């Protein structure tokens, strides 16, 4: 049967997802959801992996990258290399270069992605077995 | 602004989902967001114009023309190259990421012929739209 | 072209200079080469205009404030950071390579400021003449 | 007394020369070089070191990543990272981040130093005890 859950999306996504419904021609918020949960369902353990975070950030947000070396230096994981540029005036681009478990990893993107002035933290996993 | 709205499912699907959401270290509201993302970017780079993109890949250094065949490629590809970083890994893999500026389609192809050289053992993007940071 | 020329010296010095050719790896051709690069860029720094460097830095990334001054000072520096990597050496060091494009002025000073912070114990600039390159 | 040597100078830094000879009101290239030398008149072991090269080299030159790529992994130096831009249509910019001893460094750098196509490897070293 049909059940009615709640979910909270930060403003640009939810203008995008509103967006999306019109071009494709959608009904609701709901049914375009459904369509993608529906779509998307169609793992973690202590084996070292390599990986790649690429984070967007705000650039104007004051202690963010202080922050970020900060949880990186505190990580279980074995951070070796980070990057950054500009993309334009509002926005920097970073990639971590790192190892770790799927544990350790995870908490890293997410503790990155949560922080305020973090647009995203999209992350990259390669498995020995897989290269 | 965090808005919140309703959606409506069936319960056999709502507890697929639910069955996910610790495993992937998140509250439902937050491994929906993470799907809804990765399908307006999807959709975002399917349709009509600069974006940035990521492409990690890991290569035999050994594999003896491959690493001036992916200057080649991307040369020929149209895209721009904003920065790349490489790390020698082992005796013979380098993982690189290669920060991308480029039209989606010449991003996808560069991806797509790269990762079908030999000796090229993966090869997968990250995708960014304007949506996500303007 | 590689061309020829001679030069006079006094024996004293030229038996010095001839003392560190192979310390440093090299012909006495190949040592008086670095040393005339080193001495024109210098030079070239000093006068008159955009121009390449690369400062590295080694600090201590549990002092607090630090990072952020250093992005302050750059700031209001007037140089343009191209691209910066950091490695994270151990507990307390950070190493990072910050390419820079600037006026050699903003570009000396922002290194002068920055490797007196607390903190900071290595600050080294090096710097790159278009006459090196174009 | 006084003795004559020999040196051989790419074009680019003789043209450079003879303009400093100019500008800063010299007779010679032989007087010039010989301030140069008196001035700069004026070492190596096993302990591990970090340091860091400073690569400009030739955009359009074939093969110059891949010769670059295997000098590093063949090194007995620890390459930790590269980082390449591009400066312009002509010139890319690496900088190499690396542990060795002196002598494994200096021979990475002349190494790629000598590679046609490399504009310059200038290198920065810091031990240890001044960090
Ligand atoms: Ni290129
Ligand atoms: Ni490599
Ligand atoms: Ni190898
Ligand atoms: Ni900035
Ligand atoms: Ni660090
Ligand atoms: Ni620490």
């Amino acid at each position: 049967s049909i059940i009615r859950f709640s979910v909270s999306l930060q403003q640009n996504l939810l203008d995008e997802l509103d967006n999306r419904i019109i071009k494709n021609g959608y009904s609701s918020r709901s049914e375009l959801v459904r369509d993608m949960i529906r779509e998307k369902l169609v793992n973690p353990n202590d084996e070292s992996k390599i990986a790649v975070l690429v984070v967007i950030y705000d650039h104007h947000q004051r202690e963010l990258n202080q922050r970020m070396i900060d949880i990186q230096h505190a990580s279980g994981t074995h951070v070796l290399c980070t990057t950054h540029i500009h993309m334009d005036e509002h926005n920097c681009l970073e990639t971590i270069i790192l190892q770790g478990n799927s544990f350790e990893i995870q908490r890293l993107q997410l503790e990155i992605g949560g922080l305020r002035g973090v647009k995203f933290a999209k992350l990259t996993k390669a498995s020995s077995f897989e290269y």
